[PDB]
């Protein structure tokens, strides 16, 4: 398919969601820019619809010098259970 | 946001909401390649439920030579009236 088309399934593990969004993304790109654009990009728009939710204040907005997987995966490290469910009326909304 | 979070609306035009997809991937990409790959990528993952359901099969799939968008907007080209709602339990599935 995509490389990136691997997607957070029923509350998958973000960093782990993403870690292969970007395996692959490295596999099929030879691009590093590319490769994290579009792990980082589809850390929200080929995450969970929570996650995404729980991604879209930092969706754009990643720390100078960091990498945005870091803080998405840190936006669903609150989704996965419990909070996912309180946040899914939120975040999801 | 990021560039590409623009993403097809109730049944919005396809080759627009990815026209503008790319129109705004350009505005923040100075990487034509990042540029289309993620157009070309969000034209799915980002694009309606039912229209990236247009586009799954091409999903990964361009013609040697062609953009995917044409492609995908192809798929969504049936997308907007009636074919949309016909096809919503079955590409959106």
């Amino acid at each position: 398919p995509s490389f990136n088309t691997v997607r957070q399934g029923s509350k998958e593990p973000y960093p782990d969601f993403v870690a292969r969004l970007q395996d692959v993304a490295q596999k099929s790109i030879a691009d590093e820019k590319a490769r994290k654009v579009i792990v980082e990009l589809m850390a929200y728009e080929n995450a969970n619809p929570e996650c995404q939710s729980a991604i879209k204040p930092l969706k754009g907005k990643v720390p100078a010098g960091s990498d945005v997987i870091s803080e998405y995966v840190k936006a669903c490290d609150g989704i996965g259970g419990a909070m996912h469910k309180a946040m899914l009326m939120a975040q999801l909304e």
